């Protein structure tokens, strides 16, 4: 039966938001995060690991996820080298197992994990935030690798070096005990003359078959996937679920048709995503894993750098999630539950 | 069947701005009052105008007004009342010449609310109010001049009192609100019994009846403060809301949480785990009855650090209060096969 746990995005030790802060969010269960201090491809120490889950568990709270274990691009590439970043990974894998981390997120994304045009595009009430405007700069070399892919590398040599990959990694990760979730691509879609190939239903479909487990699942990251509209986000959630795939949820909004895509605050209703129908969706499916608001706007003074990543509207993504996972779970004689064990502190009847 | 999420401002020296106030999703109303005029004395419309003037600028409207103030010598049923309820009968004139269609009032005694502490901790160490009583067990509450207003309330005033000097207040300006366009809606007595031997008489679903019926009429309602009420244990929010909306006696909301008991109460976030409330049968009812009017999120807890020093009145936990009202109003809708709607036109610019 469902258990979905509420979750934030921290990158650690140096963040602007910090843990007092994100525990303050009603109904915060998860820490997202990672190890940030060892070099992509490179193995990460179970002490790295415990390092983070001290920190989070003294505020509260508990690590769901590992949000990344960075792909070398070798690997993505490849590259007759691979096995040996590929072992590495599996260590990484054996180590999050270590900390009981239930699962892990990754891309197969090439050279980039993710294209924005601008990092202040004003919307329709002050706010900023993030689009992709499919007109401006658009055409042109960023200023070895890139030609290699352009070259070379087709998406079907994508899909090869990809399951080439998680068949490497796949034993190892079920050992552990750690579901891997693949994260789309983002745009979905080829820009810059690299391939994509996690962009839609079909692609889900390929890619769970893989390696048919519920170890090699996928994070359903709905802003992703419908950034471009040849997209439902609804069928290919549904689609995923029925299947029993989804590891990780993310759940920001976005708005988009042929012209290009912006993100817009969580709410349904502005942007294309119908939210409710998601977490209905969740609801129904009695799914089991964790949610992250994922990616804000810039509200208020807010002065985190580090892209959507700002605390406040990604808090007032998590209380709205609160309202619509508590409501369909009502509606459906389900009882829900945020993990509140206290509603007081030396008080009581 | 159309609810207009809305939001409590204290006017230009409120450090919480309406460009804040407007970034909320699906934020559309204000709620507002004038702070100039000394009390007892007219409301020129000059300061009521230059306020939504100030706000409709902002993107946003007013919906309702948070409080014209009745003077303790009406409450008291003293002589010169006459004088002060022709002025308060002028504030409900220029509020319905000026589009506002809801004004909000209270009948309590000496004190408009009282807590026992302003910084209360809560398990996820954050801080919120509190009223324990049996830590106001030893308090004894112009300075001298309020000593016997008390004494005068304590002494002289019973109950069916003030039941009677409200009477008068009520058919003395109610036609004037009918006149206007204007409604009044009153606010539950905080906490909602006696202390200090002081008499309280808005206290739960008796005096809501009673009070409905001094003036059957649809410009006589209540503000349906769930928090106000549920701060008592003896209450049935949940059938008080129900009840007054058969009657179509709602003309407004706050929907505040908190956790009761023998002891006294204590503010919590809105989610309904975290108090005594459930919100969701709360919003569902709203919902199921086509309810309209403001719904206004309350009493934020104190988060991420805070220093707006008024009450429960920062902008934070606030603001997650009102996108969890969001969540839960948006899945209820469509739940029931109704579509939701918040303050939003253009997507995008
Ligand atoms: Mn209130």
């Amino acid at each position: 039966g469902s258990h979905m746990k509420m979750s934030f995005r921290w990158y650690g030790k140096k963040d602007p938001v910090t843990l007092e802060e994100i525990k303050a969010i009603p109904g915060m269960q998860g820490i997202v995060t990672a190890v940030y201090d060892v070099p992509v491809g490179q193995a990460w120490p179970l002490e790295n690991i415990l390092e983070l889950k001290k920190m989070v568990e003294e505020a509260g709270l508990e690590i769901t996820v590992i949000e990344s274990i960075p792909v070398h691009e070798d690997i993505k590439q490849g590259k007759p080298n691979r096995d040996a970043l590929i072992e590495n990974y599996k260590t990484s894998i054996r180590n999050v197992g270590a900390a009981g981390i239930p699962v892990v997120c990754y891309n197969f994304m090439p050279v980039f994990d993710w294209t924005r045009s601008d990092l202040h595009h004003p919307l329709p009430d002050g706010s900023t935030s993030l689009a992709f405007l499919k007109s401006d700069l658009a055409g042109v070399d960023p200023v070895a690798i890139i030609e290699n892919y352009r070259q070379n590398i087709s998406e079907e040599d994508l899909w090869a070096n990809l399951e080439y990959f998680i068949k490497a990694i796949l034993p190892t990760a079920e050992e552990a005990g750690v579901k891997m979730a693949i994260h789309p691509d983002d745009p979905p879609y080829g820009i810059f003359g690299l391939p994509r190939i996690i962009t839609g239903q079909e692609a889900v479909e390929r890619f769970l078959n893989l390696y048919d487990s519920e170890h090699n699942g996928i994070t359903m990251c709905v802003g992703s996937y419908a950034s471009d509209p040849k997209n439902d986000v609804l069928a290919m959630t549904e689609y995923a679920l029925k299947r029993n795939r989804i590891n990780f949820m993310h759940t920001r909004n976005v708005t988009a048709g042929a012209w290009g895509f912006q993100e817009t605050a969580h709410l349904s209703q502005a942007g294309d995503i119908d939210m409710n129908a998601v977490v209905k969706l969740l609801v129904d499916y009695d799914w089991q894993g964790s949610l992250r608001p994922d990616h804000g706007r810039r509200i208020w003074g807010d002065q985190t750098k580090t892209p959507g990543y700002g605390l406040y509207d990604r808090a007032l993504g998590a209380t709205y999630f609160n309202g619509l996972y508590e409501a369909n779970m009502r509606a459906a004689g389900k009882t829900p539950d945020f993990g509140i064990k206290a509603k007081t502190v030396g008080t009581k009847e």
